[PDB]
């Protein structure tokens, strides 16, 4: 049920800014970052909303205004669509499907064009959407660099040494317009998801969904992404997806979302709730050493089994027939 | 065509003595050793009769009286069935399957006792059939000694030098009834199998037609064996047997078969023949060193796949799941 506004302020939302799906999900718990209940969830590798980290305090303020002013003169990748999917693809391996064609594009642009492009849709009451997302480097401004360096460094450190976490690989800065949503996906890397302007519905499916998600094959450029259409699933192709089942929750301004390491991820900003922005921080996971094994462990080797025959056999395109026959008669 | 024996003993066997099979077969070629057209076939890995090699020439006058006589007091392996059918299996595999159930026993003997034992279904009319297979080692007396240091060594050394196979392995001497069968099945070594009493139809099928032999899994006893029945094919769970299609022939006394390596291979004592022996030579195969990859080569790459997942995951029972999960939406 929708969180009520400090200062009597209203419903920050309510359910027909939700998109509808086809699957049940069940809360994220919302937790304060004290709560011993929060630090056994990540320590564990589930999901948990935290209210008060303060992670990105500074970044608050932050509205396009404040950040045309600042953010510096570097390029920012921009996409492009017409539809309301963002599904992400790998430029790198573009060439290895030469039958795959996307539905965003990206261009690269200054922050005062990406805002620019914002205005003109709006006035011209075009249905283009655009969602910039742009890793947060030197270029940035002044003002930019003052507000990064107060981030809760203290707060988030420890957090990496406790779970024996690599490096910091990067903060992805993304302002998207209302409706747009990033489909279903799995990252390898640990995110804390800063949230900071506007409210962004987030639904996850554990490791263990990968029955139910059927992601595209490693060698695709949608590698990690699954290949269900969400708003019309196809149960026969994807039969399992009757089966998923999510977590789902809503982050606004001030909460830091954990989204583990292999676990699946659609978001979505709310249905007429303007502008989202977004910070995440993205960690590599600890190292490789029991069984039984995990779930995401799982997932690992059959990662590394279609890389190692899509280098052996010289073509990836040969991995599904050679699959294929070693199951047919043998493991189905 | 039934070749015809010397000094018009008429015909050496008839058709009457195959087994029916459901699929067509083209003649394997007879040639000499002396023939430029072996030595490419051999280089080529495609099998071929040699008719002139001497390759065991003391030995053709085995048989089980003389054996008895010299072949030593060593312990002899005897697999007794009660089918024509001798499906072979590993011991040491065993426990990862309960549920097998074998076919037929194997026995240690004296090779009196086998030869007795061989009597006694003769005078009792039983049906029990036996097949000795027993590597030849140390404990062969002087005149078996004898006769196989007077095998063709200068030729067949010479062939494992222009192949730059590995060494011999082995030797393996193989008395049957009339009637045995070995099924189908692929061996990780070059043979020279070496006929020296009955007659033996033996059927190959090369490595590329591995969808059509569903071999069982690698961790499976009867790994590297054809799970499809060839007198009951079960066009339902194998469909592709449907598409098979053999090399054939029938060898006697004094030729020997090239079966490369990878090669499937059903043998066959003819009906109504007599006992049969044959003695084979296994050799490893050359080194791995060129794309488009050899139907042998994806083979072995498919066998690593099932014994790397089968380690990672700890139970080889968990290797079909992984697969299934692997490729189903995704590769099929
Ligand atoms: O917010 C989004 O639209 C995508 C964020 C995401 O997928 C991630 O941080 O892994
Ligand atoms: O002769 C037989 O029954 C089996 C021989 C065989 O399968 C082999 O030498 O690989
Ligand atoms: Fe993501
Ligand atoms: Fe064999």
């Amino acid at each position: 049920e929708p969180r009520e506004e400090a200062g009597a302020l209203g419903p920050a939302w309510d359910e027909s800014q939700l998109r509808s799906y086809s699957f049940p999900t069940r809360p994220i718990p919302r937790l304060s970052q004290s709560d011993p209940r929060a630090e056994e969830l990540i320590e564990n590798e589930e999901p948990v909303v935290l209210t008060d980290t303060n992670l990105v305090y500074p970044a608050l303020k932050w509205d396009l205004e404040y950040l045309q002013e600042n953010i510096g003169n570097g390029d920012f990748s921009v996409y492009s669509a017409s539809t309301h999917k963002f599904l992400y693809y790998d430029e790198k391996k573009m060439a290895n499907f030469q039958n795959f064609k996307p539905r965003s594009n990206r261009e690269e642009m200054k922050f005062h064009e990406f805002v620019e492009k914002l205005q003109d849709i709006q006035q011209r009451g075009g249905e283009e959407r655009l969602y910039l997302q742009q890793t947060l480097n030197d270029t940035v401004g002044r003002k930019i660099v003052m507000d990064f360096l107060g981030f809760n460094w203290n707060w988030i450190n420890k957090q990496q040494g406790k779970r024996g976490w690599g490096q910091l690989t990067s903060n992805l800065l993304l302002i998207g317009m209302e409706g747009n949503v990033t489909p279903a996906h799995y990252d390898e890397q640990q995110n804390f998801f800063a949230q900071i302007k506007g409210y962004k519905r987030c639904i996850l499916f554990p490791p263990d969904q990968f029955e139910c998600l059927y992601p595209y094959p490693v060698h695709h450029p949608c590698d990690r992404q699954s290949q269900v259409d969400f708003d019309n699933p196809d149960y026969e192709r994807f039969p399992n997806f009757q089966n998923v089942v999510g977590y789902e929750t809503v982050v606004g301004p001030g909460d830091v979302l954990y989204i583990p390491m292999y676990w699946w991820h659609h978001i979505e900003s709310l249905l007429n709730g303007g502008i989202t922005i977004t910070v995440n921080f993205w960690y590599k996971g600890a190292p490789t050493p029991e069984y039984p094994l995990k779930a995401h462990q799982k997932v690992a080797i059959m990662r590394n089994i279609e890389k190692m025959l899509g280098e052996a056999l010289g073509n990836p395109q040969e991995v599904g027939p050679l699959l294929n026959t070693m199951i047919k008669g043998r493991y189905n």
